[PDB]
């Protein structure tokens, strides 16, 4: 009862965002009937084309219905020919652009921070019992540079754990491991998972014991808890709740943790967060 269903009529594609697998994704503008208002949104038009499937609605209804600072919530739904789901419109786009656009201007703080964030959203998802089944950077949104959320829960071989590939198994302790190739990209500054491997040849490559490796900045307490969330028995990763209390233990210190050229001069400061919060992020 908490998704919105919109006519056809009361709203309008208004810029390309961009495609992905499931669908596009355009800048619309909400038009609320009766009045003269132009509402920005997200929208995600899916690439099939439902026929009166039922199945979508009954699981919008769920994606509609996760309050949490972290992860992000599906707020309506137009069935149409092509169906369009209707969400938050985030200008900053998603942690992944973000990080490649600003390669030498992030400090240490930020990043083991994003790191708190995904996790806390993903521990709310694992306690909602769903599976992201598509935890990666380019779906994570930035809403202010210091509040990221996630997004597109319920082939990206790359990301997926051994037994995703092998079995299609997507258990929790799967996106445990999609999580630590999203830090890995976070600390690789936006990098490319296994750049040079064709994604034929992943399953082979995790079997032999290869992994992703060490990026520059992350020490070895930042790489070992990465590692880890990349282990053939699925049991033997930490949990998300583990993550949160390591990654924030080290947020606390993250000069200590990430080493990075000029870590001096990239922060946080409360008069630009109040100021960033009143324009877009009003928790
Ligand atoms: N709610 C939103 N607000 C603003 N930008 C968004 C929103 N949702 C998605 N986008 C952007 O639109 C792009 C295209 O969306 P989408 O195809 O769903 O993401 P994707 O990660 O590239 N594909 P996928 O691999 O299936 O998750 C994303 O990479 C985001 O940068
Ligand atoms: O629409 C989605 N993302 C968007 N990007 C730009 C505008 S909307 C995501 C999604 C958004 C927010 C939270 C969770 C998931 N989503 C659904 O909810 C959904 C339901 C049924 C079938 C397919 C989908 C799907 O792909
Ligand atoms: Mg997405």
């Amino acid at each position: 009862a908490l998704l919105r269903i919109l006519k056809e009529t009361e709203f309008k594609k208004i810029k390309v965002l961009g495609s992905g697998a499931f669908g596009t994704v355009y800048k619309g503008l909400w038009i609320p009937e009766g009045e003269k208002v132009k509402i920005p949104v997200a929208i995600k038009e899916l690439r099939e084309a439902t026929s009166p499937k039922k199945e979508i609605l009954d699981e919008a209804y769920v994606m509609a219905s996760v309050d949490n600072p972290h992860v992000c919530r599906l707020l309506g739904i137009c069935l149409t020919s092509t169906v369009q789901l209707i969400m938050q419109l985030m200008p900053f786009g998603c942690l992944l652009d973000y990080v490649r656009e600003h390669k030498d201007n992030i400090g240490s703080q930020y990043l083991l921070n994003w790191c708190v964030q995904i996790a806390k959203g993903m521990n709310y998802l694992e306690d909602r019992r769903l599976v992201h089944r598509d935890l990666a950077a380019r779906n994570v949104l930035v809403k202010t540079p210091q509040h990221v959320k996630i997004t597109d829960f319920g082939v990206p071989i790359k990301w997926m754990a051994l037994e995703s590939i092998l079995h299609r198994i997507y258990t929790h302790q799967s996106d445990v491991w999609s999580y630590g190739v999203t830090v890995w990209e976070l600390m690789t500054f936006g990098s490319k998972p296994y750049d040079g491997i064709p994604a034929s040849e992943i399953s082979s490559i995790l079997e032999k014991g290869e992994r992703l490796p060490q990026p520059p900045i992350c020490t070895i307490d930042v790489y070992m808890i990465m590692r880890k969330c990349w282990m053939i028995d699925a049991d033997s990763r930490p949990k998300f709740r583990e993550l949160i209390i390591e990654f924030s233990k080290m947020a606390r210190d993250p000069q200590r943790y990430l080493v990075i050229q000029g870590d001096e001069r990239m922060h946080l400061s409360p008069t630009d967060s109040n100021f960033y919060r009143a324009l877009m992020d009003e928790e």
